[PDB]
């Protein structure tokens, strides 16, 4: 069999091949623990990693770039190729078979599909991946259900759930009860003309009626509390788990694809709350009718049943092509409100270029693809609805005839037949509900694996060694032994620095853009872990040091700061609850804010909204310094804290910063060279290796890069 | 009455409560004109701005603080009042009357409410804004009806139109005809055991729900066909006129604000080919079905329309609070859903301050929200859905009843009462989809309105003056007089910004971040007009010439580039519909753009994925200054252009841009001073003014604010 796992993202198609290649090989596991292990990140994955994750994962890979002629030749059928779709988005594709001039690849977008050859070569790039089980593939199913995970949700709910089945079988019961008015009336009442009879029984269906609507009523009251209760649990826990996850895994994935997944709470809990009672009451509802039907009379019975088994061949042919033409009008959506965003975002060079001919054209071509495929999923359900439609009223004319010819042989009465007709309801409703919900089902299952392949990851404090308590203070020499680093699988950002930062020293660390400069700022901070070597603080080492400590003795000026929807007092008090005024002016004060907000509309307690929006750029920059010197750290960071700012306001931050108490290592990361002359030591660093160090005077003296990028620069 | 006019967006309370007023006072505009007149940015309006606009339509406003015993006294009732909502937002409400202790006031986020003495003052902000009409207030109506507007697509469409009314009419026919089936079945043939009549008449009967289905066939194919034609029209006339309007209407609105309308399109379409359609169809199907049952039974009939007229009055008074309750609902997702996406942003801050544990607490309280409002949202639908299954079935129930009474008695047979029973649907139907049809006509009005408020706004084009043909180029001295600016109706930028730029001779603006020299790069590309003065070129006013002469002839780099998803050479040729490659090649190689895209794969057809998310800043930089040489213009402005270069390519530009050919004049906004020191010309902006114009060598011996900016900068 051709095994085609789905990407459940628009970034781990090749995560998904290699997860298909390993289940058509026998190992199934998490698609995210693969998803982690080929290096994916927001721009997808390429072969090395591909290639990578299967060494390390028991294959024995290999990369090839091969033509056309290459594919007619022999060799093992189950391959990774790399394709591109309509000169545009790159994917990779598992190739099952080449037979002759058809090719069968499993796409994770699509599915299973038949290329031909030339059309095939033509998407399809001269890449190619090759796998081959090696010494060490030992199989495995690593993997748990994640719909009994979920499932478990309902243990502490079992009183809710007795009290629902209990009050739908008294409303099925009454329902049924009553389903006999008919019969009761042309049978007995209309043939004899009873009259006090006809009153009495038809008050005594009415009360059965509003008893009925009674349980209704209790029985949803109860069913929307079991499903908000659900649902708020699913999402807590998805979420509390979420912001305990290390930061490889946020930086390895967009905002929209964390954020998606609380839709999948609400996919699941109308599975495990819907589905399950839905199942435990239609399968006795429907039991008790059949019995019913059969005991009115056995042909219509017969009828009934051929007429459910139609509609449930027809729904279940039809299950499929639906759900493709709503993924495939999901995507087109996707990419329209997607060329819409980015042609009104950038609508000043529209103009300026006299490009809105242009871009109307293309709007109008998205809109109508958008259209055509809307089209074919309105043709197909039109299709399946006329093909019910038929189904149901054809079976219900036919019942209607057979009724008749039995009354007329004398097999059953009039109000027999009418009885039947009612409980047809009470038959087919049930065995509708249980073939429908085969596709909510599917839904239900996909959105549970998408949600807790996340939960297994393991949190960053689980990742972290044994921890040393006696240390207390992050104070002392940091030493930067030989460190690798790099983002991911990508090229190494870090080679080999190897720095001694003296404690209580302003040190500063200067270089090129895009050099490896906040990837140290982050490498001491804990965030992420250097490849190779050792990061020491006082000699001791960073793995060793309690994250909950190192976390709170080392504070972060970053480039792009962010601000939260809050009061200032809340913005500036983000970590710690019980801080004084005091304390906060004074923290403010040296980030020459405290003027700037009193200016502010109230006082220490406005709320910014739109993340600080009504906020300009320096002024979030000093609030966050102001942030920064507030937690009190042992190490204070500052990633290029005063690049915005105007002369005055730096010169002030760098007199407060430069006359601090205690010794307190400040670190500063700087692009403007003239910015920081004063500086104790400053830290040259040009393609991830520190070059050059020592004081300003000292590095001029030395001729060098320094002096070189010092000229060009001042 | 009391006027409460409903804010379409977010930011337009303000404008909604101005509209509010003059409405009661019998004024009548659109909402856009007066959210314009405003002033009303991105952050939303205040009380100068409602002033303004308020003096400019003739009333006589004022603004003034008052406090509690203010409103003690009296004063002019209608009355814009500033207050604070949840300690978040800065709304605007329209207080009414002042009664005891209560005051009613019309809010345009939730209606006409009544707030207590104490917690109106305890959210009111002591701001006040009164209203009264001077000499010059001539009423009117000055808006048109948007329904009637986009009942205009209907016009090319009346063939399709008369299609699916004949359709459906023969469709009701034949299904009221078969509803006589079981009429036929009891009275004529199992009473007589009739069985070849059985057999013809079922046959019969047979066909005829053939037919029907055929018939339900064609007229949804031809529905869904004018559905996808009407909206597409409507979303495509919406664009068109989107992408015309002025460069005001593109920063006073968010993304998501100009992007909503694609939606109230097809919210429009609902009702243009849905409510139509369904009022044509079911009142005559309707009238047939109620003129049919009355001559089966006129009590019976009775009963069926004391059911409807109970189901009707039901859904009237359960149609307000389900829309409030969803409108909550949807605030607070909104709320949710914003907090989500900050706190997955700014991860890095909360794990650097440790503040998992109250991120987490606040998501649980916005999600506790959240399912409180779907609960009280539920508990409606529940009760209007146990009240409505109330009706209907103690309806079936007692028109069973009166029927089989009927018959007793002899005024009616069985078979009567069961097509009785069978016509009902097709009289029950067409009114509760008639009286269903209220809740879709309220909201396609609403999004009527909101898509067409826009339409009614003057297009770029129409708000120019007289074109001068004989203008060819706009190579010339370019002089800025006394010119006067302010974004929207904020604190001016330009106070009297005069100088002039010599013919084809590189000049450079310098000054502080935020200072408004982007403001005169696009003063001089017509994209805002100066509210004093004029800007010339060559003698001729900047609103003499063709908007297309304007943009053609002029290039611009802003500080923040933008590149759409496409080729390189799509972009490269944004605006230009015809270019041979060798021009692109020369323009890519003077912007040191060229050896970067060499070695991206493939040579100049690389797409570039989520809006050139791959590239790097300085890799869009040097393609956008690529394009802009590209555009071969007579005047290329720089506004900072090259801060995120490296000096390499920083002076292969410089040199390239001073290597240019023909008397192209260059104009360099620059924020640091070294980076241009051989300017021809250079002006120095601080305030809104140019107080020192000269070369470097003048402008260094006069002591002056560039003096002091030049020694404290290097
Ligand atoms: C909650 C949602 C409910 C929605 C339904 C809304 C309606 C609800 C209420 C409906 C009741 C009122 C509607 C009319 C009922 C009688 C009509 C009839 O048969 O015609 C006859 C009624 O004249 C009579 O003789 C009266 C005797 C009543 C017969 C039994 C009716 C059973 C309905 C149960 C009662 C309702 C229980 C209420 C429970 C809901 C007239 O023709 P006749 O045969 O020649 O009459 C002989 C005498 N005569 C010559 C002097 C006239
Ligand atoms: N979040 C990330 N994911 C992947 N790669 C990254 C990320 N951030 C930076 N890089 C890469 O690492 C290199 C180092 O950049 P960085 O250290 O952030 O620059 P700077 O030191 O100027 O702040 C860059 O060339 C960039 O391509
Ligand atoms: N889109 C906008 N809407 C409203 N006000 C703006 C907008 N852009 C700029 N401003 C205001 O006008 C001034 C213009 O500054 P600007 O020329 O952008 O500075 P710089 O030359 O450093 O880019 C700013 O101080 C800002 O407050
Ligand atoms: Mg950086
Ligand atoms: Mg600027």
């Amino acid at each position: 069999k051709y095994v085609c796992v789905r990407q459940y993202d628009l970034t781990d198609c090749g995560a998904a091949c290699l997860s298909s290649i390993a289940q058509y090989y026998g190992l199934k596991m998490s698609l995210a623990k693969i998803r982690e292990m080929t290096g994916t990140d927001t721009q997808g994955t390429n072969a090395y990693g591909l290639i990578h994750a299967a060494k390390q994962l028991g294959f024995s890979a290999k990369g090839v770039k091969a033509s056309k002629e290459d594919l007619l030749k022999d060799f093992r059928l189950p391959a990774i190729a790399n394709v591109i779709v309509d000169n545009r988005l790159a994917h990779f594709v598992v190739i099952y078979s080449i037979k002759n001039r058809i090719i069968t690849v499993a796409d994770p977008g699509k599915g299973i599909v038949r290329y031909s050859m030339d059309d095939f070569c033509s998407i399809w790039t001269g890449g190619l991946v090759l796998l081959e089980p090696g010494e060490a593939f030992q199989k495995g199913d690593y993997t748990q259900n994640m719909m009994v995970k979920f499932a478990g949700f309902l243990k502490p709910l079992k009183k809710t759930v007795l009290c629902i089945f209990l009050a739908s079988l008294l409303y099925t019961a009454l329902g049924i009860a009553g389903s006999f008015y008919i019969k009761f009336l042309f049978d007995d009442l209309i043939k004899f003309e009873k009259l006090n009879d006809l009153h009495i029984i038809s008050a005594g269906f009415a009360v059965i009626f509003l008893l009925q609507i009674f349980l209704n009523y209790y029985r949803s009251i109860l069913v929307t509390k079991l499903g908000m209760s659900i649902d708020k649990s699913i999402m807590m826990e998805y979420y509390s788990h979420v912001l305990k996850l290390p930061m490889n895994f946020f930086n390895s994935r967009k905002v929209g694809e964390i954020i998606s997944r609380f839709m999948d709470a609400s996919k699941i809990r109308q599975a495990i709350s819907g589905a399950t009672l839905t199942i435990m009451i239609d399968t006795i509802m429907a039991v008790i009718g059949g019995i019913l039907l059969y005991i009115q009379n056995s042909s219509l019975f017969f009828i009934s049943f051929i007429i459910i088994l139609l509609y449930g061949i027809i729904v279940t042919v039809f299950n499929k092509p639906i759900q493709n033409a709503n993924r495939q009008i999901m995507e087109d959506n996707a990419k329209l409100t997607s060329a819409l965003v980015e042609s009104v975002k950038g609508i000043e060079t529209i103009k300026s270029f006299g490009a809105e001919e242009q871009t109307e054209k293309s709007t109008r071509d998205k809109i109508e693809t958008v259209m055509k495929s809307s089209f074919k999923e309105g043709m197909l359900y039109i299709n399946l609805s006329s093909l019910t439609g038929i189904v149901a009223g054809l079976g219900g004319i036919v019942i209607l005839w057979a009724g008749a010819y039995n009354v007329i042989k004398g097999n059953m009465s009039g109000g027999q037949l009418l009885a039947f007709n009612a409980l047809l309801a009470y038959f087919l409703t049930p065995v509708k509900n249980l073939i429908d919900l085969q596709p909510l089902i599917q839904t239900a299952v996909v959105a549970s694996n998408r949600l807790g392949e996340i939960l297994e990851l393991a949190t960053e404090k689980e990742l972290r060694e044994d921890s040393d308590d006696f240390v207390i203070s992050l104070k002392g020499d940091i030493e930067f032994r030989n460190v690798d680093f790099r983002y991911g699988l990508r090229k190494p950002v870090l080679k080999n620095i190897n720095l001694t930062i003296p404690k209580g020293k302003t040190v500063a660390i200067v270089g090129e853009s895009g050099s490896g400069k906040t990837t140290l700022a982050k490498l001491l901070m804990n965030f992420y872990s250097p490849e190779k070597g050792d990061i020491l603080i006082n000699g001791h080492s960073i793995k060793n040091i309690s994250l909950e400590l190192i976390r709170k003795k080392i504070a972060f000026v970053s480039q792009d700061v962010f601000i939260f929807s809050g009061t200032v007092k809340e913005n500036l008090c983000l970590g710690n609850e019980n801080v004084d005024m005091d304390e906060i002016i004074k923290a403010a004060k040296m980030a020459n804010a405290h003027d700037f907000i009193e200016k502010l509309p109230l006082k220490y307690d406005t709320f910014l909204n739109e993340s600080g929006a009504n906020l300009s750029e320096g002024q979030k920059q000093r609030l966050a310094i102001a942030r920064a010197l507030l937690k009190k750290p042992d190490i204070l960071i500052l990633d290029e804290a005063t690049s915005n700012l105007d002369s005055i306001t730096e010169n002030h931050i760098k007199d407060a910063i430069y006359g601090l108490e205690d010794d307190v290592t400040v670190i500063i990361i700087a692009h403007r060279l003239s910015t920081i002359v004063n500086c104790d030591k400053i830290y040259l660093l040009k393609d991830g290796e520190i070059v050059e160090s020592g004081s300003h005077t000292e590095l001029i003296a030395l001729k060098g890069c320094y002096f070189k990028m010092w000229k060009q620069t001042e």
